[PDB]
């Protein structure tokens, strides 16, 4: 029984000490080691070859120990490994095997969860180098990778990227690359103090399902001019999403390169999150080059109930093609978001927009197939000095987008730069229930509120309603002569428009088209015949051959006569109405009319 | 001290080994067994009568062991039992006592939580039989059952129903029947691989409170033609709800029988979820037969921010009565949802709808009391071939429903089949801010976009606004002669309507009613008197005794004369206006007019 | 080796029993005590000075033991202390040191989380006294307090305030005072059975960040007439919020004093929650006295997707000033909420409102700077008897608020009491897409639906659209003569208005202003000249010098003549139009017209 003492102090000691839960006679007779075996931590693998525990710290590379933990638990069919609180665990080398191709540090495995309670930091070994901290691929070539299933990272802990800048723009950096990922998630974790490309990526070219980021924080993850691009969470598998997250950047470079979320496959969502200091809110794009796993269509895309202060564009819609695949984007909803462009000089960052219809990465504007988008019940505000702010910058072909019950307070409502791209536009619908704010009133000299710089516009509705005066603007809406316009409805409500010289402008007289339905205010000079009694008044100009009716928006300050209340036209392009001369005499008046065509 | 060795290897050994937390002198001097007693797992009860641990597996019935665990922890005032990861735990027999009446396997108890990390599977013993895996009732008769309080099921684990079909349609199958359930929840769990009636039910005929399903997954839970009906989560207690869940079906039968969520009591919600492959999204119904615990009214019902691909109806509203109780439904909000009918043949599944006002289970349409419903900021799409798709199928009495700022792209906006039910309709409001999509343009031969096949319509608003042409439709809106119409506003905007032969149709000339307020386009033939100068034009037809004013929607291609810009009527039903003959002569013209009555 | 037995039974025994995880030869050789040291509970500190464990209960004050636990774990860099299930832990004395100034019981520390699984109760020592159960300040003076970081309270447990009433109204009571709090949260916990001021407060006069309350329950937390005021969660730091919570009160006093949530700093939110029995839903206010930590502006404020039954006001907007600081409120969104005033007598609780623009605490109405607010896609209902119910009670200066696509069913749409405050109103926008319900129809004798009792109104839009008749109302909208009105648009749709004697009323003839744009129905008497043929009709009254056009809303029951379809005016204030006498004769008619000015 020296033997006994010896057994007890050995590593098998706890397997010799009996235990029965709460002294319950119906409970299993076990050994202490069995109960301790119900949980597992990094401390169970963070040892030297003699089995002595090693303390973590800035001069200890914890990577091989965490790997051994994950490998072992994997072997038993899964479990959760805790990364203990009250310690910082440094990683100091790359991983080996399948994740080496991805610059991987740690390889994730199916059914093995990590509960990160303490902090994981990157050591300076990784300064100026690429890295992907957690990698769910098992092969250098992702196309020959197996899947990562049922892997969850959660807890109150922290992944800190050590503040190192990128060494070259062509490098990639990631926190969690889940890979071909099914039922994987990240919950509760703070990712901070980096220059990276993404914090988390979900899926790989459409392969994956049911991947989620929830209640995480992403802080200061861009810090250098070297960083080519950033999207904090990249969602590349369907039935996946980001909710209730917090995203914050403080670097100037983030204002030009960083986006909070990229949704790239069907049935994906971005909800309930707060963003500050980023260039962009979310990309919603079907890339043909990423369509292998879930088809060529991004549909059922939701961006809802977010709060953002950004410097560029809130939501960016896109689709593109490759030699063998064509991407399509449809069935999108953007709702309940409250968004503002932060304080900045005009033109000092990418052009401010709530919605951008962007060209593809090669700058092409004639590849897109975006339709059935609903933008509703959102608020948007840009400070008065930011010339480059729009409800929508429509810079590439659009096959449909519907706006209802939004409140836009920025420089333009609809915009595209002239002499850039000439988008083909179908089914753009701007309902009268969109409220146009007044922050930019008096700033619009030389500018058109809806600046329709497109190749063509068809099956579209623009119902302009102002809610305060802005007599600085050139017009409420303007179509250049190069824009064709057909089968559309364009109206300008008269409220706050009485002193405007131009309300709607059709530089190619496009409002005359057979299936164009318009109404807008204009000032018209009329002259009557001399006849006492019922008497016609006629416009002095002959520009009104397209008008179906017109009615007065002016009071009559005369006693001895009245001009017609309503007008029709004549073949020569004059307006004509019947007024009344109590006393005879040729009359001459200037009257503000509502001009109507087919409405 | 042989005695000592003996004690140590006994089940009481760990109660003899001292422990003090982190060697802290101010900490409690305890024994190892005390610390191990702070947690509990199934392994502590999964033993034979000699106390030897039994390994789970396909030929071990784990049921009695889990029951013993729950019973014991219950006895101590609660706790959380872990079901360990890396194992599959099979259930192989029914439970006994109070849950036998409910085909129960395991009986839940108050304050005893289950942390399901591994997998629970059903053994073939249950093939072709009913079952309810977890049951919170303590009595065969639910009316004499006590309550289940503070019971939470959570973790990353799985409940797998083993793929067995129902044996007969009259059978029921459930995952979690919480019973008369207060402060109970299911979080994180995957329910899969079944033919069941429900995965989870919350409450019992209104008794319960604060029950929630969050972040769960429900996959492939209908698989046979035998299954009579399915609702994945049935919410039958108030102050309860489903959020951020995922629901997926792949069976053809699911497309005809399955609904994701049923909300059956007040202050219930269904939010932030994704649905694919189901017939229906949510039932929102006050059943009089289920009104004992929380009253006869379902109010404060929320369906928001969901994503769905379904084959039948997205939200189904209802209420019914019994001999002693009348159910009422009011104060409902349906918002922010993006929903589509999946690819399918017309008529191949239940009639496609965003909203359905359904008859009761016996098919009665004259019992319902549904009002104060708001449907707003939703998107809906059905593929062009699906004739059987509507924004709303109004098949039973309706006391109110309001639509604002939605985007509906399907075959019908408002529909009910003729010669079926004749609903009595009050307070149906279709605001002008609803955008009508164009996917079904050219498919509407013989059909009315708003097909008002009701007994009567009162206090209703239908403001039709098209956003593209569809000249295939018979009319935009049609009331048959059997539909009474009063104290209502019906308008058709002229945009895209110029070539339509019929815009609004009142087969019983209902637009003449004293408190009917209408406007719509029509083509009218007029003839003038020969008089030079101001001259009247009169309609050749006498169908316009109800018109209060009309105005031109046509240009005047003549020089020598103009027709009136505006018209009123005369007792004989002619229109009359004053135009102008520059030169005398009887004129005859066909003009497109906006007809107005009291607007 | 008596020595060995002795060591083993000592507190260091477990540090002598070897363990190696799952017998894995590559795992660390540790001792049992090392694995037990990975977790910590209250039981590790709940002992007498001899180290004997003390059982909790009503006659044990657990406070010093919990404090020792938190202090010790703090010393190691953090961790999570469990408060065990199956026990109730009573607190019975105040804490000492820095939290004594705040009436603190327990002092929270950074990185130390509490997992509350059992119940924490207050002992009667605290009856009639102030208390703040958990306090994150480390100093009596909060301005000299350090921060509380990374502190999370979570679990399925309960904080029960023991039902004690306040002893005096000047006392404060709190559950969790996080203090200057950064990355702190409360999840899953039930707070119940009290008379307190707040359950949880986040931040201190703007200092803090990333504080959240989620999935908590707050039940019956006001119970006496002594309680001065209550806000269940007070959010006083930015980037912070409340989601998916449940709030319930049953006391009469709660209906007059209690609010569920107070949002007091920028980038804060209140979402997805259910409220019942409270006076108020949420305060959204920038208090100048609380602007030290995060600036003078509350912006990015979100209240969305809540469900509420309240007795007073749902959302209350405010801002105020101090001698050195001016508070501002802007960029607010209120969306998707479904709210009702519970059953109560008129005037029996604070005035019912969806939105209230409230004066400051000293009652001043001329300090506020509230603008860029969007209220959209909400539902509101008050029972027909509650005279004191409004969509918005506008009781203090307003610099902007926009309403779109809401459904309001209550007594008033816009209200302020006369002869109280005279608010200055700018940029109030009431879009036509707001649906006005009919519950209060026939109850509005002597009342104006939009009762514009303000000093002035500018840059505002009120588009009234009824959806049923209410001939009991005095008018749809009324401006008293003391209200100036300019640069505004005020319209009343004619639907359901044909029998109204007054539609819009301008008691000071304000609709004549140069930049006022109006339209509304009126009945007008006209008389014609005797001339056969085209013939003028003139109004008998001369009140129409402001009218720019008018058109008929009446049918013509005559054969021998027709009145004009449209009218203009003359300098003397008569209307004039040209009709037609088939046969000559002076005509005299009463016609319902739409009067238009500049629209
Ligand atoms: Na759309
Ligand atoms: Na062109
Ligand atoms: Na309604
Ligand atoms: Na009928
Ligand atoms: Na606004
Ligand atoms: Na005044």
């Amino acid at each position: 029984p020296d033997q006994f003492r010896a057994i007890i102090e050995s590593p098998e000691g706890a397997g010799h000490v009996g235990y029965q839960y709460r002294r319950n006679t119906g409970s299993t007779m076990r050994m202490v080691s069995d109960v301790l075996d119900e949980r597992v931590s990094l401390w169970d693998f963070h040892c030297d070859p003699s089995g002595n525990v090693i303390q973590p710290g800035p001069n200890v590379d914890s990577r091989q120990y965490l790997q051994a933990a994950i490998d072992y638990v994997s072997s038993n069919g899964g479990g959760t490994i805790t990364i203990p609180a009250g310690y910082t665990w440094y990683l100091g080398s790359y991983g080996v095997g399948g994740i080496a191709g991805h610059s991987g540090i740690i390889q994730l495995r199916s059914n093995v969860n990590l509960n990160i309670e303490g902090r994981i930091h990157l050591s300076p070994f990784f300064d100026l180098k690429p890295f992907q901290v957690f990698v769910g691929f098992d092969n250098g070539d992702p196309a020959s990778s197996g899947n990562l299933e049922n892997c969850h990272i959660y807890g109150h802990g922290v992944v800190d990227f050590g503040g190192y800048e990128f060494g070259a723009s062509s490098q990639l950096r990631n926190g969690v690359a889940f890979g071909r990922s099914y039922n994987c998630s990240v919950t509760g974790i703070t990712f901070q103090n980096g220059d990276v490309t993404w914090a988390i990526t979900l899926g790989w070219n459409g392969y994956g399902s049911n991947c989620y980021v929830r209640k995480c924080r992403f802080i200061n993850l861009v810090n250098s001019s070297v960083n080519a691009n950033h999207s904090t969470v990249y969602v590349n598998c369907p039935y996946s999403g980001v909710e209730s997250c917090y995203f914050s950047m403080s670097s100037s470079f983030a204002r030009n390169i960083a986006c909070s979320v990229a949704l790239h496959q069907h049935d994906t969502f971005y909800r309930g999150s707060t963003v500050n200091g980023y260039c962009r809110g979310a990309y919603v794009v079907m890339h043909a080059a990423e369509a292998a796993g879930a088809g060529s269509y991004a549909y059922n895309m939701q961006v809802e109930n977010n709060i953002a202060v950004i410097y560029g564009q809130f939501v960016i819609l896109g689709s593109d093609v490759t030699a063998t695949v064509s991407g399509h984007l449809n069935d999108v909803i953007v709702s309940g978001n409250i968004v503002s462009i932060g304080e900045r000089a005009a033109f000092s960052a990418p052009f401010g927009a709530f919605i951008d219809i962007g060209p593809d990465n090669s700058g092409a504007s004639n590849v897109q197939d975006i339709q059935r988008v609903l933008v509703t019940g959102n608020s948007f505000y840009a400070p008065a000095n930011i010339t480059d702010s729009a409800a929508i910058t429509l810079r590439a072909n659009l096959n449909g987008c519907t706006f209802i019950a939004n409140n836009f307070d920025c420089r333009y409502m609809v915009y595209n730069a002239p002499g850039t791209t000439s988008p083909v536009v179908q089914n753009l619908v701007w309902d009268k229930s969109n409220v146009i704010g007044g922050t930019h009133a008096n700033q619009r000299a030389g500018q058109n509120l809806f600046d329709m710089q497109f190749a063509s516009v068809v099956n579209s509705t623009i119902e302009v309603q102002l809610s305060c005066e802005d007599l600085s603007m050139f017009s409420c809406i303007l179509f250049p002569a190069s824009c064709q316009l057909s089968y559309s409805k364009i109206t300008v409500d008269s409220a706050w428009t009485k002193s405007m010289s131009n309300t709607a402008v059709f530089e190619g007289n496009q409002q005359a088209g057979a299936n164009v339905y318009v109404s807008y205010p204009a000032t018209v000079n009329l002259t009557s015949y001399n006849t006492q009694g019922a008497v016609p008044f006629f416009s002095t100009d002959t520009n009104y051959a397209w008008v179906t009716s017109a009615y007065s928006l002016s009071i009559n300050e005369n006693l001895d006569f009245s001009p017609p209340a309503t007008y029709t036209n004549k073949a020569n392009g004059q307006l004509v109405g019947v007024g009344y001369n109590e006393i005879g005499g040729v009359r001459s008046v200037s009257v503000r009319l509502m001009l109507q065509r087919q409405v």
